[PDB]
């Protein structure tokens, strides 16, 4: 679990969104595993606006933050899970690292701010849903 809190927005994995998230929906995209809802209080996270390929992510199954090198956002085939069938997920970046299903939502960040959140995992791979292209998170 985990979310990004920027301005009056809450960014979560679409597959982990709550009823309150759907009832206060701003935007959602199943192909990216992302959902954004509105919040009453202002958040403290800042979104990175960069092309960094190195950063640090939080892994809840190890209570640890790990430095990683990650690929550029791309269209990647992801295997079937309890939340989606096997399909292509867009705007996904891969890295070598530990992940388990419950690690979804952990933040990946670089020197500029939040880059994205954990969305997929494999035997020693972790995938992150990028948010750096969502410029509207910084306004309104
Ligand atoms: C950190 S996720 C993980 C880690 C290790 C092993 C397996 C996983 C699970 C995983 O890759 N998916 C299942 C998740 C319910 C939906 C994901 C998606 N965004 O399509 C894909
Ligand atoms: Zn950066």
């Amino acid at each position: 679990s985990g979310a990004i809190y920027v301005g009056n927005y809450r960014v979560v994995n679409r597959h982990l969104a709550t009823h309150n998230d759907w009832a206060n929906l701003v935007w959602e995209d199943s192909s990216r595993d992302l959902l954004v809802s509105s919040t009453t209080a202002q958040g403290c996270d800042t979104i990175a606006r960069c092309d960094c390929q190195t950063g640090v992510y939080y892994c809840s199954s190890r209570r640890k933050h790990y430095p990683v090198s990650f690929s550029k956002p791309s269209l990647i085939f992801v295997e079937a899970s309890e939340y989606y069938p096997a399909r292509y997920q867009s705007h996904l970046m891969l890295a070598v690292g530990h992940s388990e299903p419950g690690d979804c939502g952990g933040i990946l960040r670089c020197q500029h701010g939040v880059v994205g959140i954990v969305s997929t995992g494999g035997n020693g791979l972790v995938g992150f849903a990028d948010v750096r292209d969502l410029l509207w998170l910084d306004e309104e």
